[PDB]
C-alpha cells in the first residue's frame, strides 16, 4: 500500500541495535497503528507531548533518528525511537494494514527493537507475534492479554488465528467481564488462563503481586479493559472495569524474560468524553500506560 | 391514566409462569418507569439494545411475549420478559400525576407478581420502589419483607419519601442502607427509632470493599438503587450528586453479596438524561453503567439463596 | 490591588474569635482565591450552595458575618469571607505579587483573630502566603505540610512549597500521592529529607490500610486537584492518570493528626479544563465541594493521637 511508503521508507533504514546495547533489554521503537479505527488516529502525537517521568523512577527520551545511545547504567533514561504513523488516500484494507504492521514490526525485530503498536483495533497483536515468530521459531511465546472481552468467540479474532495456528505458547487474558459460551468453550479447549473483573476484584486487585513467567511475553492492551469512566473511548464498554491504577499496577507485576511487543488498542476518538479544552479522557488514560508499558520492556524479568 | 393504558393492557395479557417453572427462581419481568423524569427516557432502550452476557457466566434472553420456557438447568439461559415503556409517548401530552404513576405501577406489579413473575422497574424517582413492594404485600400478607437500599442518601428525613411510607406503615421486616454518605441530623433519628442496619460509603470503604462476601437475610428481598450511589465519575446523571460515592464494580460486589430465599422486586432509578455526561458519539456514562447494573440484578434474581 | 480592597475591607472588619472558643478547635473562616487560573472562579460559589451534611454525622453552617456562636452540638461554623478579587471593580488582572500580598494579608488576619483559614481555588501560590502568615504571628510553632499532588512540585526553585523549604519554615513535609517524579525532585526530597508516599507504593499497600498520617506539629493542608485521577478531577492544568478517587483522597484525609491545622489550601481547579455534565455541572466542582467540606470537619476534629 502507497499509504505506507513514507513511513516504511523511514523504518527500515533505522539504524540497527548498536553494540553498545549487548546483554541489556531495548532499546524500543514506537509507531502509530490505525487498522479498524477513523483514520484521524491522534494517540501516538498525544503521548509524544506527555510528560517522560514515569511511577518508577525512570524517565524517557524520545528521538527521530538514530543512533540510539545506551544510557549509562547509573542513568534512568528510557530510549524510544519515534518511527510515527504508519499512514500519512483512501482507507487501506485490513489485509494491507496486515502486511504494513508485519513489514515494520520484522523490520525493527530484526534491528534489535523492542516494537511497540500505539492504536488501531487489536489487528496489530495478529502480525506482530507472527513478526516474531517468523524471526524467531525456537522461542515460545506467551501473551498477557488486557481485555473487557476474551475476543476468542470469533474464528478472525487476531487471538484466535494465533491459537489456530499453534504460534502461541500459552495465554493469560486479564479483566474479562463479558465472556459468551463460546468463549468458554475456546478458553477450555485451548487451555487458557484467565483473570476474570469480578474474581480479580474480590481477591483485592493490589494483592495482585506477579504474573508468573519463563516465556518472552507480548503484552495487548484492549483500552476497554478499563472502566469506561476511565476510558470511555471504545466502541464496545463494558461497565465495572479497571482503573488506570489497578492496570499499571497489574501490568507492572507480569514477568518475563524480555518483551516481545506491545499492542495497545481499542481507542477511538469520535467516542471519547472530551474536556472543554478538547483533550480526552481516554487519550489521558493510555498515554500513562503507553508510557509504563515502555518501562516494563526495559525492565522486566522472571 | 389514559397514558398507561396501551402498557397496562399487554401486561395483564402476559401469560402466567408455567409448570416448567416449579420451585424454580423466576422469570424476570421488565418495564421502564418514568415518574418524575424527563419524558424522553432512553434507559430501557439502551438496556435492551446491550450485550448479553454477564460477569458471572450466564446469559439474558429477552422476549416481547411469552410463553418463557424454563431453560434446562444447563443452559445458562435468563429469560427477561420485555414489557416495554409503561407511558406511551404520542398517546398524550400529558404528565401523570405523581398518584397516577403510583396506581399504574401498583396495577403492573401486582399482575406481574401474580403470575409469577419477578418485576424490575427501570428509571424514575424511586417512587416505584413505594408501590412494587405494596403490591407484594398486598398478594403475599404473610411474607416478612426486608429491603436492600443503594443510596447516597438515607432518604427517610421526608415523611413522604418513598422507603419512609414503608416503615410508617409497618410494611417492611427490616432495612439495609448502603453507600450512605450524605446523612442529615433527622436520618439519624428516624435510623434509630425504625432500628435500621446501615453500611455508609466511608465505613465500608475503611473496611475494604472486597471484604464484604455477604448480606445475612432470610427473607424475600426487594433491591432499591438510587444512581447516585455510584460516584459522580460512574454515574453523573443525578440531580444530587454526592462525591466519593461507589464505583461500578464496588457496587456489582456488593449487590452480589445479596442473599435471601427470592427477589420481590428490583428498582433501578435515579438516571436523568438531562444531567449525563456525553461521549461525543452521544452516548451517556450513566447509561452504560445502568444498563450493566439492571443485567448483574437480573441475574440475582435468578441465583439467590441463603447461604454463603 | 484595588482588585482586593472590598475583600480587605470586610475581613479587617471580622469579629475575632470570642470567648466561648477557649480551648477549642476553630472556627473556620473561607475565600476565594483565584491566583493564576481564569477569571470566573465558580468553585467558591459552587461550594456555598451544596449540601451541609458530612460523612462523619456532622453539619456546616456557614455564616456571612459574627459572631461566630461556639455550639455545644455537631454544627461546624464558617465564615464566608468571600471572593478575594471583585469584578466589576475593574478588569484589571492582578499579578502574582498582588495575590501573594492579598492572601498574605486575609491570612495574617484571619489567623490573629483565631480563625483557621480556608482558601478555595487559585494555583497553590496560596500555600506560600498563608504558612508565612502562620510563622510571622506564631514563629515558636514548628510547622508540617500534607501535601496532595500528582506531581512533588519541588523542580521549580520559585514553586510555593521549595521556596518554604529554602526559607526553613517548614519543620516538616509528607507529600502524598505523587506519580510524576522528576530527577530534580528525587534530589531535593534527598536534600530536605521530605517524607513521600508515592500513589504506586500506597495502592500496592492498599489505600484503605491507610489508618493514619502520625504528627505531632501544627499541620498545613495543601491539596492539588490533580492528586485525584482525571476521571474524578479533569480540571487540571496537567493531568496525570492513575490517580485517587475522590472516595480515596478522603479516606487519607481523615487520617492526618496532629494538634491543629494552620490552614488549608484547595487549588488546582480550572473550569476551562472540567469535564461538564449536560446541564453545565463540572465533575471536578462536584469532587472538589466534597473535599472542601471534609476538609473543614478535620480542622474541627484533629487529635494527636490514634
Ligand atoms: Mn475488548
Ligand atoms: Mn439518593
Ligand atoms: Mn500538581
Amino acid at each position: 500500500s502507497h499509504m505506507f511508503s513514507k513511513f516504511l521508507m523511514n523504518v527500515k533504514g533505522v539504524t540497527p541495535r548498536g553494540s553498545d546495547w549487548a546483554n541489556r533489554l531495548g532499546p524500543v521503537a514506537l509507531f502509530g497503528y490505525g487498522a479498524g479505527m477513523p483514520r484521524r488516529a491522534p494517540l501516538l502525537d498525544f503521548f509524544l507531548q506527555s510528560p517522560r517521568d514515569c511511577d518508577h523512577y525512570a524517565e524517557l527520551t524520545i528521538h527521530d533518528k538514530g543512533p540510539i545511545e545506551c544510557p549509562p547504567e547509573t542513568v534512568m533514561f528510557m530510549p524510544v525511537l519515534n518511527c510515527g504513523q504508519m499512514l500519512d488516500t483512501e482507507t487501506p484494507t485490513s489485509d494491507e494494514w496486515y502486511l504494513g504492521s508485519l513489514e515494520a514490526s520484522t523490520e525493527l525485530l530484526e534491528k534489535g527493537y523492542v516494537p511497540v503498536s500505539v492504536g488501531g483495533d487489536g489487528s496489530a497483536t495478529l502480525s506482530m507475534v507472527e513478526a516474531y515468530k517468523r524471526l524467531f521459531p525456537s522461542d515460545d511465546i506467551v501473551i498477557v492479554h488486557f481485555d473487557a472481552h476474551p475476543d476468542v468467540s470469533d474464528p478472525r479474532s487476531p487471538l484466535r488465528v494465533l491459537l489456530d495456528k499453534g504460534l502461541l505458547k500459552g495465554v493469560v487474558s486479564v479483566g474479562n467481564r463479558q465472556v459468551s459460551s463460546e468463549d468458554r468453550k475456546v478458553r477450555k479447549l485451548h487451555k487458557m488462563f484467565y483473570m476474570d473483573m469480578h474474581a480479580i476484584y474480590s481477591k483485592g486487585l493490589f494483592c495482585i503481586r506477579d504474573i508468573r513467567n519463563d516465556y518472552p511475553v507480548f503484552i495487548s492492551i484492549d483500552a476497554d479493559v478499563l472502566d469506561p469512566a476511565f476510558a470511555p473511548a471504545v466502541d464496545s464498554p463494558v461497565a465495572g472495569g479497571l482503573s488506570t491504577r489497578d492496570l499499571l499496577h497489574i501490568m507492572n507485576g507480569i514477568r518475563g524474560p524480555k518483551v516481545v511487543g506491545i499492542d495497545v488498542y481499542g481507542y477511538n476518538p469520535d467516542l471519547d468524553v472530551y474536556r472543554k479544552d478538547n483533550v480526552g479522557l481516554t487519550a489521558i488514560a493510555l498515554s500513562k500506560i503507553i508510557k509504563e508499558g515502555i518501562l516494563k520492556a526495559y525492565s522486566i524479568s522472571t
